[PDB]
């Protein structure tokens, strides 16, 4: 059974490239081989690349064009649909500079003045019918006619891919193929549209420590990351070095989040990643677009060690937790 050349292979970090159609359409042997490859990727790197996913490239291109049209809106129109609370986790955001005030501790004043916020903006969409948390959609005029219908369609197709990736994980683990279905079928996911504005490379010298997206781990089960061809995404290697996650045409980068790491009793890795300058020399870095679809267990789900991820009970590292509660704690922490 032919395995593809790794998407990334540097400094001990090996991120496999996997043809997802072989899990969905292959005979039983090929299906299992592919599922095991997916699982092995999550167990080692915490990251995989998938090609030939059910989401069509022309639709993805349209979704990116539609996203670009949103971010071209004037600042006042974007702020009108602003991110409000961590428990909603929906709407427009752009990181601002912290201000010095009467209340600030003088030890922190030097840091605040020299701090460089991430050069990015985002717009987050949740499932439409979540009680108490409506999506703040912008008005549908001119270029934004079709915005909602496009993004809701994309949301549901990514929701479907989440279910299938978890099925691959289950098949790879040798547990019931549909084990995760009842934990993920609600689609309590977040569609994060990202725009990193064009920026002069000198900005990164004027502001040392400046990045496009600060280093972090994702919170949920998995993240489906669709990136354009600009580059800048980096994944931390097992030797502690950030390695370039090179863009590959018509792939989706998939990584496990902290909840899946915990759920798997740390058999699956949630790996630190960031976005920095693209690895090419140029005076001006053009705009970068990406879409992060954060997949989560159902907010009602109780998360405890998956069967087959431990032998003796003493090997369980974590107490059970409610999924929804965990996420809001992560979202609310910074504020
Ligand atoms: O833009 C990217 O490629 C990464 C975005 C990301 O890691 C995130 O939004 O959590
Ligand atoms: C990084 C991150 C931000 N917002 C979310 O909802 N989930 C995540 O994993
Ligand atoms: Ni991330």
């Amino acid at each position: 059974g032919s395995m593809e050349k790794a998407a990334v292979n540097e400094d001990g970090l090996v991120i496999p490239l996997i043809d997802f159609s072989k899990f969905l359409e292959g005979d039983e042997t090929l299906k299992l081989e592919t599922a095991k490859a997916i699982l092995h990727g999550f167990q080692t790197a915490g990251f995989i690349y998938l090609k030939n996913i059910p989401i069509q490239p022309d639709f993805r291109e349209h979704v990116f064009n539609t996203s670009a049209k949103f971010f071209k809106l004037p600042k006042e129109k974007k702020l009108e649909v602003g991110w409000t609370t961590p428990e909603a986790n929906r709407g427009y955001s752009a990181p601002g500079r912290e201000k010095v005030t009467q209340l600030t501790d003088p030890a922190e004043i030097e840091k605040i003045r020299s701090a460089a916020p991430d050069i990015k903006e985002s717009y987050e969409i949740g499932r439409e019918d979540e009680p108490g948390h409506p999506n703040p959609w912008p008005a549908e005029q001119d270029d934004l006619v079709g915005f909602k219908s496009t993004m809701n369609n994309f949301f549901d197709q990514c929701k479907a891919l989440h279910i299938e990736v978890m099925r691959a994980i289950a098949v790879g683990m040798g547990i019931d193929a549909n084990y995760f279905d009842s934990f993920v079928d609600v689609g309590d996911n977040i569609l994060r549209l990202l725009h990193y504005p064009a920026v002069k490379s000198e900005v990164f010298k004027i502001n040392p420590g400046q990045v496009r997206a600060g280093e972090h781990t994702d919170y949920g089960s998995i993240t489906l990351l669709f990136q354009d061809s600009r580059g800048g995404l980096q994944v931390k290697s097992p030797n502690g070095q950030f390695i370039d996650a090179t863009p590959i045409e018509n792939t989706v980068v998939v990584n496990a989040g902290d909840l899946l790491a915990r759920w798997s009793n740390d058999t699956i890795k949630s790996t630190v990643h960031r976005v920095v300058e693209p690895p090419k020399q140029e005076d001006v870095h053009p705009p970068r677009y990406s879409i992060a679809y954060f997949c989560n267990p159902n907010h009602k789900s109780y998360i405890e060690a998956i069967p087959g991820t431990y032998a003796a009970e003493s090997e369980r590292k974590y107490e059970g937790i409610n999924s929804g509660k965990y996420l809001v704690q992560r979202l609310a922490a910074t504020y």
